[PDB]
């Protein structure tokens, strides 16, 4: 149990007079640990990586102090952040995690109660004045030619013309798009089924992980609702949430949702190059020949 007693450690000397009486292991990314620690707190951490526990913690302080909402999100008891070292702790939302599985139990009523949770919760942050944590914004199609550039000045000409293909036609459809035009607002940008919370009668009643939250294009709340996978609930769902929500172009919201999915090897290749993984190197152009041999 090396990681917990490690981290029941560094709690333990960060914040003072918090004293831990259990610890386990409750999620990872490739870069994170989270922890529930006493039964009650979540501690989300990272060691050195690519100013993220800053603005998430930002991200939450004004939303806990502009949303009014019954919907939980994280609220922050306990930070520390370093470049080597970054803590973020809040009690424990308290639910069920939605996935297709349960939506599937649920009568006619209960999914649309739900859907129509989702799309008010969505409509309120949305619609939030983000004035006060405006240096979070997200130029998502910019971030994108940065990363092409960083792909053209490492690894791009080893690449096989399968691959490079690939890479161009998403850059030609990238140029072509008009889907980063239209309207800019604070967006959770990771909200997929697996961070909505369910109490004892199938309502919404948390959302977590706004780590990658920032200003950026409204359709990108859309993305995971409107995704056709075994993790998400599908596109039906999406499609009548977006409609709950109203005064959205919801076939751009689907070009945009399929302009995500196409990048995500080549984000998956510039993972790997940035993180110096080449395991995601791999794992991306592998992934090209897939999609392109799919028929
Ligand atoms: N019940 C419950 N589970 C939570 C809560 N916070 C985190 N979790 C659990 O911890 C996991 C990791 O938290 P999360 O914030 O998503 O992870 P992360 O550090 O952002 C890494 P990734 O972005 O890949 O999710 C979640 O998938 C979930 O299982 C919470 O308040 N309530
Ligand atoms: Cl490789
Ligand atoms: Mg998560
Ligand atoms: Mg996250």
């Amino acid at each position: 149990a090396t990681n917990v007693k490690a981290m029941k450690y560094l709690i333990e000397h960060y914040f003072d007079n918090f004293k831990v009486d259990s610890i386990e292991i409750i999620g990872s990314g490739y870069d994170s640990v989270a922890y529930l620690v006493n039964n009650e707190y979540i501690f989300k951490t990272k060691f050195s990586t690519n100013k993220g526990y800053a603005k998430e913690k930002a991200i939450y302080n004004f939303l806990n102090t502009n949303l009014e909402t019954n919907v939980k999100i994280p609220n922050i008891e306990y930070s520390y952040i370093s470049d080597e070292l970054s803590i973020l702790g809040y009690k424990e939302i308290k639910g069920t995690f939605l996935t297709p599985e349960i939506y599937s139990t649920m009568s006619e009523e209960e999914q649309n109660l739900l859907k129509r949770d989702i799309a008010s919760f969505l409509r309120q942050m949305h619609g939030l004045d983000y004035t006060d944590i405006s240096e979070c914004t997200i130029d998502n199609k910019q971030n994108v030619l940065e990363e092409y550039i960083l792909l053209r000045e490492t690894i791009y000409n080893d690449l096989t013309d399968i691959e490079k293909d690939y890479i161009e036609s998403f850059m030609e459809r990238l140029n072509a798009t008009t889907v980063f035009e239209g309207k800019k607002c604070l967006c959770h940008n990771d909200f997929s089924c697996n961070h909505l919370l369910l109490d004892g009668n199938n309502r919404l009643t948390g959302i977590i992980d706004f780590g990658d939250s920032g200003i950026i294009d409204e359709y990108c709340d859309f993305i995971y609702l409107l995704e056709d996978s075994e993790e998400e609930i599908g596109t039906n769902f999406g499609e009548d949430i977006l409609r709950m929500y109203g005064n959205i172009d919801i076939e751009k919201a689907k070009e945009y949702q399929d302009i995500v999915e196409e990048y995500y090897p080549i984000e998956t290749i510039v993972y790997g190059i940035k993180n110096i993984k080449q395991e995601f190197i791999e794992n991306g152009r592998k992934e090209i020949y897939k999609r392109t041999y799919k028929d």
